[PDB]
RNA sequence: UAGC
């Protein structure tokens, strides 16, 4: 450690809160890591003095494995394929031996790539080379599932953790986490690398770099390593972050070396996965003494996900574990997997947790942490072979009598029918009247939203598309010379825009290109990208499912982010007496075909939409004729609406199935196009299509089916209070049925059990296998809940791992930066011990701050502030001489933060800056007498803060366009745009409109004319970039770190001119024995006492922040947001109604709702959320989980604690100083360490009247 | 070639 101290020593202190932080400290810390080599980490690892319970019997069998020939061989069609052992599913990469294969570097001797020689062979056609490349090119592909270099976070872990134990401001005391010595991963990652090296110099068993992935010349190494060091990287530093138990991540490390003891490392990841779950989570409580779980009302309509915390509810074993014991099958899979030392351990001390509170929920956090985090990988051709290959069996099949006779390419489903897809297709007809019958449906703006949903910088197997069309003689415009992505569905956008439908109408039937995608304990899965006349085609089918699933079923449309999972109904479902049932169907995609589904659900909606869309065409398809066949004899044509003739032409491809083109890349030879009815996922149907079906069929069960399969009185009393609308939420595939409890206590177990076995069966009739899981758990978008206490699942957020499906390199430097900052704010929503996790992260940062650059010999190093990371939310540890830890890890990202801070301790930098010769005879109303001008240009606080705020990545525009083509382009969008004359006829009015009540009043209006030049850019910026490109974006950062500043943004030299008053604490807004989120408890201080005094956030994000927009959706490209700040801003500079009709129309409105909105936005009273936006002041990420809403209403007061104050006023017109107001004091409070605190508005500077002139000047200057 |  003394290799480590000697190198970091000082900025070691900075980040422990033992000396002040400063850039130049950081920056020498940066150089220090830059200079570090690789084997110097190895080295450093060799100087700690390891315990001996950090250690464990490692396998001799990891490093000893035989060649990779065994494991594959040629099919019929002559691709390689791997060849199964262990099942069906091994078919990932093998553990075997490597380097026979590789061929030295010239230069890095001791590492080698794949033999040239091996790879030409096999481009030649030979058998044996082409098995050799494939496993050499799947084998470095599971070795670039990481972020970047595995010794870059190892070192960051050693400067970091060489701080020693850390004293909480809070609690007044030194927490107890071991240190390295008693570090189980470490050890293994030393120990396991350094016998892999053995006498060789280079100590990394292998290089992660761009010129991509090289091995160790070691008869000791394995294809296997790659995978398992990145696993105890991860577990090494979270035992030292998230504070795990040491005893549990011995548990986990057996797993990995278990992995890589076996003969495939994925494969066994991949099927014993759920030993941590299972043996924890799932099996908690058999007994119950006591505890508190909460105690959570879920306010009508339930739809709006809006719930309210009602106290505590007394545990006992009237509520321990009644669901199933898993006991028997879980000892089973640690049986078969050489695995059953650890189930048991597990089991053994489950049982001793008998009370539920924070210590039994961290010891299942901990357990669950321990699960690798690899993102498994499989060649290309295994997976599509894998899953597009099963067919759904449908048991009880839908008789062929039932069907009427042709209608085109659909069949009516007779209503004399007794299949069950009777009520299949009266839910999707029923919904798909409806949806046509909407006056919105035919609104020329609607159909123009929906046309440019798919018109995205991202694929749509343009080249498949392209010969489609070659097949029937109509070529595209190939736009030749311009400085765009050609494979952008932007780009086929254009080469469409002037086509009747009736020409491209074959390209719905082209083939589609492989894209894949790898997930952290999931198997890759490939996916669908449809091109654009495949997707507009498909919008009957997804507008449909909209209406279905926001008029007749309870469901959500989330993403991917934790702040828009609804956290407060996975609370309450899995708070006692409440229990619920986590369903899920596998193999969803290959579940919905023709046979069933579709062709039911075409028919239904085609028949449904009839009436209202008849004699109309429908996004530029037109109406036609079709011929008829329905009843019998009887044979005529008949004139259907270019809505139907959209599911006419769906449905014939739903029919003859997908051409799924598969070039795999790392598989020599094997290109070959194969036939699929599994459903495409790259549909802009595809997830809403899936939760209606989902839902539909959930309540047909329980309406009908269900009722009719049983006699059992409970069970039919159960059913009977289930209703789709009130007690099952679902996206996707995914439900969760919330049995509600009552007084009587929870609904008896028996009673449950029967209920799912009917649901399990009820699936098999329509080939749908049904995973219920009834478990005493709530799991819900793999968010995991117990007692009403969410459990992070942190094995889910690699802090090293990355998805890389493709062999492109990473993105250039500056990308990580973002990669890295990501990273800090998971750490943030999982819960990890803040100050640990805000150290390590300062130790990261600085590790990535640095980095190399070129101009022609022109040798220099870009360098980012330790300022530019504040900036991106990174709270200072201590600064100005402050105490440490001042700030929270809540603290506001940008400008907001910024403030925040800085206001936190502005005399603390005023004495500061004078003490240290930064002195001035003006008087400054923010810092005094101090010269913070010459003080932020020298600490490089101004260049820091300059630097953040510039692009992280080269820029495309400016590339050489010949301004013809680039007319015609821009032409052909605007065309596809302003298909309809009605629309562009409403811009055109919004326009003359503009210059006579808004032009001038400000510089953003939002406009469709716009948008062509929006996509554009984006079809550009998604090209490709130069190293010309590369340079030019460092030269910017670059220049603006010479460049030297007299202050701040705009606005933020606003903000600063506004004082506050912090004063008592709150009060508690929960119970503080109460478990809420595992991790978060009081070990962790400051997230604990946030989470207790400012309360949880209790209500859906995606349902509350849709209140604070006066319009939904727009045409994709333009922004809602944008939108909204524009029409406020205008409102608040004074324009006048018939401006703001003007903004309207200019965005597609028709005069009727543009003048009535108008009116209705100029009388409105804007929340605080919305109305801040003027500003573009945005609630914090970080702060999403937390009750924001109550802190912004009750605890920031605009009145001073002792009354009014003249500078304290607002002024009548400018109440909207409020709303900006409050996001300030907020900021401040909520990024001061410890319990929220009632913060009083202290002071205004040029008071209130002048600070709204000076924001309303920043108002009508933006973009100018 | 790399989707919603
Ligand atoms: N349409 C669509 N749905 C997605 C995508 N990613 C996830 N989903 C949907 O949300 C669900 C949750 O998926 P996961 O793949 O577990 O993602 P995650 O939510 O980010 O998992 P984590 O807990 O690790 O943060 C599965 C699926 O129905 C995506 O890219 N597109
Ligand atoms: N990047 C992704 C990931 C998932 N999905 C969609 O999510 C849906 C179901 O989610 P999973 O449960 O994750 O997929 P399954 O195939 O059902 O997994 P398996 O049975 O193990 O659960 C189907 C799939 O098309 C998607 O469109 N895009
Ligand atoms: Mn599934
Ligand atoms: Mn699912």
């Amino acid at each position: 450690s003394s290799m480590i101290l000697t190198q970091f020593g000082p900025f070691i202190e900075s980040i422990s809160g033992i000396t002040d932080q400063s850039n130049d400290v950081f920056e020498d810390a940066a150089k220090a890591f830059s200079m570090f080599t690789r084997s110097d980490v190895y080295k450093a690892l060799d100087e700690i003095p390891f315990s001996d319970d950090a250690m464990l019997p490692i396998p001799p069998t990891i490093y000893t494995k035989p060649s990779h020939d065994s494991y594959y061989y040629i099919d019929a069609l002559n691709r390689v394929r791997r060849k199964t052992y262990q099942g069906p599913d091994d078919v990932y990469v093998p553990n075997c031996s490597i380097v026979e294969l590789l061929e030295p570097h010239e230069t890095l001797t001791s590492y080698g790539r794949l033999s040239e020689a091996i790879e030409n062979r096999a481009k030649d056609g030979d058998s044996q080379a082409r098995i050799a490349t494939t496993y050499g090119r799947i084998a470095e592909s599971q070795a670039r599932q990481i972020k970047a270099p595995l010794e870059k976070f190892v070192l960051a872990l050693l400067v970091a953790e060489a701080g020693g134990s850390l004293y909480d401001p809070v609690l007044q005391k030194y927490d107890e986490i071991p240190d390295l010595s008693h570090n189980c991963p470490l050890w293994c990652f030393r120990e396991i690398c350094r016998h892999i090296s053995g006498p060789l110099p280079d100590r990394a068993p292998y290089l992660y770099l761009s010129a991509g992935v090289f091995w160790l010349m070691s008869p000791r190494m394995t294809s296997a390593i790659p995978p398992l060091l990145s696993d105890l990287v991860n577990l090494a530093i979270l035992q030292q972050t998230a504070g795990l138990d040491p005893s549990l991540v011995k548990l986990g490390v057996q797993i990995c070396l278990h992995a890589a003891a076996s003969s495939s490392y994925s494969w066994f990841i991949l099927k014993t996965k759920s030993i941590f779950p299972q043996n924890t989570l799932h099996s908690m409580y058999e007994s119950l003494e006591g505890g508190y779980c909460p105690n959570l009302e879920w306010l009508e309509p339930r739809s709006d996900y809006k719930f309210m915390y009602m106290g505590v509810m007394p545990l006992s074993a009237k509520y321990a574990r009644s669901a199933p014991s898993n006991d028997k099958k879980a000892r089973e899979l640690g049986e078969k997997y050489g695995l059953s030392s650890v189930v048991g351990e597990l089991r053994k001390r489950t049982k001793t947790y008998v009370k539920h509170d924070f210590a039994s929920v961290r010891y299942i956090r901990d357990a669950m942490a321990c699960t690798s985090g690899i993102f498994l990988v499989r060649t290309p051709t295994e997976t599509v072979l894998q899953e597009y290959t099963q067919s759904p069996e449908i048991k009880v099949p839908i008789p062929q009598k039932d069907w009427t006779g042709p209608i085109g390419e659909i069949r009516i489903l007779k209503d004399t029918t007794s299949s069950i897809a009777r009520y299949l297709y009266r839910t999707w007809y029923l919904a798909a009247a409806r949806m046509a019958a909407q006056p919105r449906t035919w609104d020329p703006l609607f159909q123009a939203i929906m046309r440019s949903q798919y018109v995205t910088a991202r694929g749509g197997s343009g080249a498949a598309l392209r010969e489609s069309l070659y097949a029937i003689n109509v070529s595209l415009p190939d736009f030749k010379g311009l400085p765009v992505k050609a494979a952008t569905k932007i780009f086929q956008a254009a080469q469409l825009a002037n086509l009747p439908f009736s020409h491209t109408s074959v390209a719905i039937l082209a083939d589609t290109s492989m894209g894949l995608r790898n997930q952290v304990q999931r198997r890759p899965r490939s996916i669908m990208p449809l091109n654009v006349p495949q997707q507009q085609v498909s919008a009957p089918h997804t507008l449909t499912a909209d209406y279905i699933n926001y008029h007749m079923n309870l469901s959500p449309t989330s993403g991917s982010a934790v702040i828009e999972k609804v956290i407060p109904l996975g609370v309450y479902a899995s708070s006692p007496p409440n229990q619920s049932i986590n369903i899920d169907i596998s193999a969803c995609d290959a579940s919905i075909t023709w046979d069933f589904f579709l062709s039911v659900i075409m028919a239904a909606i085609h028949e449904g939409v009839a009436s209202s869309s008849i004699g109309k065409p429908f996004m530029g398809v037109p109406a036609s004729i079709v011929n008829d066949e329905s009843v019998v004899g009887v044979r005529a044509a008949r004139p259907i609406s270019g809505m139907q003739n959209m599911i006419q032409h769906l449905s014939k491809l739903y029919k003859r199935g997908f051409s799924y083109r598969v070039n795999d890349s790392f598989s020599p030879g094997n290109d070959f196009t194969h036939m699929t009815t599994t459903f495409p996922s790259g549909s802009t149907a595809t997830s809403t299509e899936h939760t209606a079906n989902n839902s539909t069929m959930m309540e047909t069960f329980l309406t009908v089916w269900g009722p009719e399969h049983t006699d059992d009185p409970d069970v039919l009393r159960l059913m009977k209070s289930l209703t789709i609308q009130r007690n099952y939420v679902c996206q996707g595939d995914d439900g969760l049925m919330i049995i509600d409890g009552t007084t009587a206590g929870k609904v008896n177990s028996e009673t449950i059990q029967n209920d799912l076995e009917l649901i399990s069966k009820y699936g098999e009739e329509f080939g749908w296998k049904y995973d219920i899981a009834y478990d005493g758990t709530a799991e819900y978008l793999k968010l995991y809940f117990i007692f009403g206490c969410r459990i992070p699942n942190l094995s889910r957020h690699p802090i090293v791992g990355k998805e890389r499906a493709n062999s492109s390199a990473e993105e250039p430097w500056p990308a990580i930066l973002d990669q890295i900052m990501g990273v800090f704010f998971n750490g943030v929503h999982d819960g990890l011990q803040w100050q640990r996790w805000i150290r390590y992260s300062w130790a990261l940062c600085c590790a990535f701050s640095r980095q190399r650059t070129m101009i022609g010999e022109s040798v220099g190093y870009l360098q980012y502030p330790m300022w530019s990371f504040v900036y991106w939310g990174l709270p200072l540890v201590k600064a100005f001489g402050s105490d440490p830890w001042i700030f929270s890890w809540y603290m506001p990202t940008g400008d907001l933060g910024m403030y925040s801070w800085i206001s936190l301790i502005r005399p603390l930098m005023t004495r500061w800056m004078v003490a240290n010769g930064y002195v001035t005879d003006r008087c400054s109303t923010v810092f005094g007498n101090a010269d913070y001008r010459r003080c932020f240009n020298e600490l490089k606080l101004y260049q820091g803060y300059y630097m953040a705020q510039l692009p992280r990545n080269p820029k495309k525009s400016g590339r050489a366009a010949s301004r013809e083509v680039r007319e015609q382009f821009t032409q052909a969008l605007s065309d596809y745009l302003m298909q309809n004359p009605e629309l562009k006829s409403r811009v055109l009015r919004g326009r003359s409109e503009w210059e006579k009540y808004g032009a001038g009043i400000i510089h953003n209006p939002p406009s469709l004319f716009d948008v062509p030049h929006k996509w554009y850019q984006g079809a550009q910026e998604a090209a490709i970039a130069t190293r010309e490109e590369l340079a030019e974006m460092d030269e910017t950062l670059m220049r603006a770190r010479r460049h030297s500043y007299s202050s701040f943004s705009k606005l933020l030299e606003a903000y600063l001119l506004v004082k506050w008053r912090m004063c008592e604490a709150r009060e508690p807004s929960v119970d503080l024995r109460l478990p809420l989120c595992a991790g978060i408890d009081p070990l962790n201080s400051d997230p604990f006492l946030k989470m207790v005094s400012v309360g949880p956030m209790l209500q859906s994000t995606r349902k509350y922040f849709a209140q604070t927009l006066f319009m939904a959706k727009t045409v994709s490209g333009l922004d809602v947001n944008a939108i909204d700040s524009a029409l406020l801003r205008l409102r608040t500079l004074g324009a006048d109604k018939k401006a703001l009709t003007a903004q309207l129309l200019m965005v597609g409105l028709q005069e009727s709702e543009a003048d009535a909105l108008a009116g209705k936005i100029m009388l409105q009273d804007v929340n605080t959320v919305q109305l801040a936006r003027v500003v573009n002041l945005a609630v914090p990420d970080t702060w999403m989980s937390l009750d924001f809403d109550s802190m912004f209403k009750h605890h920031v007061k605009l009145l001073p604690k002792d009354g009014r104050h003249l500078n304290t006023d607002i002024p009548p017109r400018m109440g909207w100083l409020r709303a900006i107001l409050r996001f300030l004091g907020a900021g401040m409070v909520m990024t001061a360490t410890g319990v929220a605190v009632d913060i009083y508005l202290e002071d205004i500077h040029g008071g209130g009247r002048s600070l709204g002139q000076r924001f309303m000047t920043w108002m009508r200057q933006e973009g100018r």
